[PDB]
């Protein structure tokens, strides 16, 4: 038969404050620890597209997700809050309205001790299979 063999993948992405993210809906970019830069990187590369749903520490509520649409390094930025960055990258916005938690509350995430999707470090890989039927939820809305 036939077999999915490439596919875009999910990784959450904290953000410290609100504004910071308002860097990444103006500008259209965001730049993210060095540490997980790579992933996003090679994936966008080895995959069609990358989903990075972005959420605010503060916040109970998941701020969106964007998908990447250009590579990190080449792009380069100003404005932001914290100094301490290296690589920036553009990300498409798709939804920007607030997900209350009570929405993906059922979904959770069995690459880190089957726990709760919004319970993820930055920059930590959401598989495919609860990373894709978490977006659809910004559909319910």
């Amino acid at each position: 038969g036939s077999s999915g063999s490439s596919g875009v993948r999910y990784f959450i992405m904290k953000s410290s404050n609100l504004r910071n993210l308002e860097i990444s809906q103006q500008k259209g970019i965001w730049s993210t620890t060095p540490s997980n830069e790579r992933k996003l990187n090679r994936a966008f590369w080895e995959s069609s597209i990358v989903y990075l749903v972005f959420s605010v520490q503060g916040s109970g509520h998941f701020q969106g997700f964007s998908r990447m649409s250009s590579e990190i390094g080449r792009e380069k930025s100003q404005d932001w809050g914290s100094a301490g960055l290296g690589g920036v990258f553009k990300v498409e916005w798709i939804r920007k309205e607030s997900l209350p938690f009570q929405f993906a509350h059922h979904l959770l995430n069995p690459w880190n001790d089957n726990k709760k999707v919004q319970i993820s470090r930055d920059g930590q890989e959401l598989e495919p299979q609860v990373g894709e039927q978490l977006l659809q939820l910004w559909e319910r809305l």
